[PDB]
Order: structure tokens, then C-alpha cells, then sequence
């Protein structure tokens, strides 16, 4: 008789990252109780530029203060973007399914360094730390954030339990959703820094399942440039089945 080698839920999710070549970690959250999973659970709790994630507090923080509104376009005043696909006039919302910069930029200024800081560590964000730099300081530094405190934020945002109006973070919700189907809904972000070293992918949200309960997930991984951006959707969602999140 020959052995079996047992895979459990772990040894699946940590094997996932390992068969990609790269350090990540998979948070879940549900009812108030948190679980690791991946090949480096030391990046859970490691400070990283939220990049592109900041977008969910950027749109909060602007709404929440009246800087804009769900139904104003923004127009696409002509410059060369860096996807054609953003190179048209746009909600806040669409803006947030493209993750298209500039509008982030546009609404970030229109709220300012004083207001951004202020509201920044009202929430207590990260190391809640922005600097002098209105346009940037989510992606080069010096705000950092943590794979568990954006676990722990995007659980209160779907459960809108932030301390902003409970139709700001409805709305945001909204504007997260990526697809539903059979009774679940999945909303999430994604992110990927590759201007600084190592580059830093984001991939947080979450699922809500027919009967309403919501389970949180922030996955956080060491990008390369070689990689597919769909890298980090592959993973989520195969580790989600293996949890039978999904
Ligand atoms: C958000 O994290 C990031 C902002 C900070 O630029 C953003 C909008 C870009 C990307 S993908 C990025 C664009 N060019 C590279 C690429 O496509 N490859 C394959 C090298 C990486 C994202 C994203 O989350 O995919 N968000």
C-alpha cells in the first residue's frame, strides 16, 4: 500500500503561489474572524503602498465632503492616457471599474492635501500618512497599509460600518461590483505598484452569498513584470472555490 498525500485547504493555496514563483498571501474575513492562507503569511500583517485600492477612499473621502457626486462626468480634457480604454468622458464610478488614474487625480486635488490628511487619519488608514504630495502619495509613498487593515477596511465598507453617511458607502459598493451570478455578488479592487521594488499587487474586496453573509478578502503578492494583471484574479478565485467561498 502506498501513501496519499492529503491536500487540505492550506497546503492548496500555499502550492497555488509557489506553482506562479512569487510571495503572496490570501486575508479572509468573515464574522469577525480573520484566517491567512498562501506561501508568505509574514506580507499579512507588512506595510505595502496601497496603489490603486486607495481609489475605495479617495471616492469615499470626495463624496462624503461634497467634492463631487455618482452622477458627475468627468471629461477627458485631451491628454495622452496611458489606456485608450480611459480616454473618454466618465463617472466616478466608471472610472473606479477602469481604475482610470486621472480621474482619481482630478477628484484627489479637488479635495486637497489639508481635507485628504484630515480625513485620511479621522479613518485611520495604514500608517495614515500622505505628505506633500496630493497626486501620488498612495502609489511612491508615504502611505502604507497593511494586507489585514485593508481586510479590515473593506469589511466595514461592505457592511457600511466606516464612519462616513451610510449612502456614501453604498454607493461605493456599487461602484465595486464585479460580477454576480447564482445569488452571489463579488466587488472588489484590484492594484499593482510597479514603480517601486518589489512590485506590490492588490487584489481586495468581497463575496456576498445568497443568504447575505459577506466574507472579506484582501490578497497581497509580489509582482513581476512578466505576469498577466489576470494573475491575481486566477488566484483569488481558485483559492475562493478551494474555501468554498465560492
Ligand atoms: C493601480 O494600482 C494602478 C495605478 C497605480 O497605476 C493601475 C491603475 C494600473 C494597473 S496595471 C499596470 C499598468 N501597466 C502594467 C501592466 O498592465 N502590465 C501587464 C505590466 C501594470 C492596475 C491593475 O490593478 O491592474 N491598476
Amino acid at each position: 500500500t502506498p501513501s496519499q498525500i492529503v491536500q487540505g485547504h492550506n497546503q492548496v493555496i500555499h502550492q497555488y503561489f509557489d506553482e506562479k514563483n512569487t510571495s503572496g498571501v490570501l486575508v479572509i474575513q468573515t464574522d469577525k474572524k480573520i484566517n491567512l492562507y498562501g506561501n508568505a503569511l509574514s506580507r499579512a500583517n507588512t506595510e505595502y503602498v496601497p496603489a490603486s485600492t486607495f481609489k475605495m477612499l479617495n471616492a469615499l473621502i470626495g463624496l462624503e465632503n461634497q467634492k463631487t457626486d455618482i452622477n458627475e462626468i468627468f471629461k477627458w480634457k485631451g491628454e495622452k492616457r496611458s489606456f485608450t480604454a480611459w480616454e473618454k468622458d466618465m463617472t466616478l464610478g466608471e472610472a473606479m471599474k477602469l481604475s482610470a488614474v486621472p480621474v482619481y487625480q482630478e477628484l484627489a486635488r479637488r479635495i486637497g492635501l489639508d481635507l485628504m490628511q484630515k480625513e485620511v487619519k479621522r479613518i485611520g488608514f495604514g500608517n495614515a500618512e500622505i505628505g506633500q504630495q496630493v497626486d501620488n502619495f498612495w502609489l511612491v509613498g508615504p502611505l502604507k497599509v497593511t494586507p489585514i487593515q485593508e481586510v479590515e477596511f473593506v469589511s466595514q465598507l461592505a457592511h457600511t460600518q466606516l464612519p462616513f453617511s451610510e449612502k456614501v458607502q453604498a454607493n461605493v459598493k456599487n461602484m465595486l461590483l464585479l460580477e454576480e451570478s447564482n445569488g452571489y455578488k463579488i466587488f472588489g479592487k484590484t492594484g499593482w505598484a510597479m514603480d517601486i521594488k518589489p512590485q506590490v499587487g492588490w487584489l481586495t474586496g468581497w463575496v456576498e452569498q445568497p443568504d447575505g453573509k459577506i466574507v472579506a478578502f484582501a490578497l497581497n503578492m509580489e509582482m513581476r513584470s512578466e505576469m498577466p494583471a489576470s494573475i491575481r484574479n486566477e488566484l483569488l478565485m481558485k483559492s475562493l472555490k478551494q474555501l468554498n467561498i465560492i
